[PDB]
C-alpha cells in the first residue's frame, strides 16, 4: 500500500474521504479519453433532495494492470493533499467498488486550450473575450504554479490542455486539473509508461530535454509557453515544427515570436521564462508580480485581440 509525501506529512489510500457508491449518480460523458472516462456526476450526501454536490467523476477502466490501479490511486492521493484555490479540488473517491471512481470538482468551462479556441473573438458571435480575461487565467495560473513550488513540487507537464476553467462567463477562474506526468515520475522515477513521442517536448526547457533535469525553473519555462498557448488564443506551440524541430530550433537558440496583437510586456515575460539559464529564469512569486503589473498598463489591457 504505497504512502505519498507532500508539505511533507505522509498520507495513504486509507486517508481518501470514500463516498458511498449509492450517493454517487452519473449524468453525462464529458469527452473522456484513452484511459478511463470522465463523466458530469452528483453526489446526493447525505442521501438528500437536494442540494446534492455536482462533480467530475474520473473513472479507471476495469481491464488494468495492477500498476495502472496504483497509479490512479496515486493521482488521488496527491490531488487530495493540495489546498489551493488554483488546484482542482479532490472531493473524495470511492474505490470500494468497480469500476473505481476519483471524484473531482466539476469544471464546467472545460480544459483552457479548448475554450481558448472555442471563445476566439469570430462575428458571427462577437467579442465576449478581451485582454484582461488572458490576463486573469494567466495570473490565476501563475498562483497555483507558485503554491506548488513553494511546497517543492514539480508540475513537469505546464499546458493550457491541463488547465481547467470553473465557467464559460466571466468570474471564471483558471486551475491546475491535471497531474498524470508528476503522478508517473513519483511512481518510477522516470516516465516508465510513455516514451519518447509522448513527452511534451514543446513545454520543456533545454536541461529537461537533453539531461532529464527537472526543478522549478523547468516549470517556469513551461509556463512562458502556456502564456503564448493563452495570448495565441489556443494554438499550437512552434506553429509549423515538429517535436525534433523544436528540440533542435530551441537548443540552438530559437523562440517563438508573440502571438498576433500580443502586448510587449507580456511577450517580455514569455521571454523570460524561456532564458537558457534557468537560474535567469523568473521564480513563480516574480512572475505573478509581472503579470499584475500588466494587468494595471491600459496600453497592455485596451488592446484588440484578433479576429480569426
Ligand atoms: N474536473 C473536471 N471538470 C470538467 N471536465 C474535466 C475535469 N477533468 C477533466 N475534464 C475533461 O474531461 C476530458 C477527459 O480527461 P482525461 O482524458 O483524463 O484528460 P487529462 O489527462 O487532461 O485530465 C478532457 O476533455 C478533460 O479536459
Amino acid at each position: 500500500n504505497p504512502n505519498y509525501c507532500f508539505a511533507g506529512k505522509t498520507s495513504s489510500i486509507s486517508d481518501l474521504k470514500e463516498v458511498p457508491r449509492k450517493n454517487i449518480t452519473l449524468i453525462r460523458g464529458l469527452g473522456h479519453g484513452a484511459f478511463g472516462e470522465v463523466y458530469e456526476g452528483q453526489v446526493s450526501g447525505m442521501p438528500n433532495d437536494p442540494s446534492p454536490l455536482q462533480v467530475a467523476v474520473k473513472t479507471l477502466p476495469e481491464v488494468c494492470s495492477e500498476q495502472d490501479e496504483l497509479d490512479f490511486l496515486m493521482e488521488a492521493l496527491i490531488i487530495s493533499k493540495f489546498n489551493h484555490q488554483n488546484i482542482v479540488r479532490c472531493i473524495g473517491v470511492s474505490l470500494q467498488s468497480l469500476p473505481r471512481f476519483i471524484l473531482l470538482e466539476l469544471m464546467a468551462g472545460g480544459d483552457l486550450k479548448s475554450f481558448l479556441r472555442e471563445t476566439r473573438p469570430r462575428p458571427s458571435q462577437p467579442s465576449s473575450l478581451a485582454m484582461l480575461d488572458l490576463l486573469h487565467v494567466a495570473r490565476d495560473i501563475a498562483c497555483g504554479c507558485q503554491y506548488l513550488e513553494e511546497n517543492h513540487f514539480i508540475h513537469r507537464d505546464i499546458a493550457a490542455r491541463n488547465c481547467l476553467l470553473t465557467c464559460p462567463g466571466p468570474g471564471r477562474v483558471a486551475k491546475i486539473g491535471d497531474f498524470g506526468m508528476a503522478r508517473d515520475i513519483y511512481r518510477a522515477g522516470y516516465y516508465r509508461k510513455g516514451g519518447c513521442a509522448m513527452l511534451p517536448v514543446k513545454w520543456m526547457p533545454p536541461e529537461a530535454f537533453m539531461e532529464g533535469i527537472f526543478t522549478s525553473k523547468t516549470d517556469t519555462w513551461s509556463f512562458g509557453v502556456l502564456l503564448w498557448e493563452i495570448f495565441s488564443l489556443g494554438y499550437m506551440p512552434y506553429p509549423s515544427k515538429s517535436n525534433q524541430e523544436v528540440l533542435e530550433f530551441v537548443t540552438s537558440g530559437g523562440r517563438m515570436d508573440p502571438p498576433k496583437n500580443c502586448p510587449g510586456p507580456v511577450y517580455r515575460i514569455m521571454t523570460q521564462c524561456w532564458q537558457h539559464q534557468p537560474e535567469d529564469r523568473p521564480n513563480f512569486a516574480i512572475i505573478l508580480e509581472r503579470i499584475e503589473y500588466c494587468t494595471q498598463d491600459p496600453d497592455v489591457i485596451n488592446t484588440a485581440l484578433p479576429i480569426e
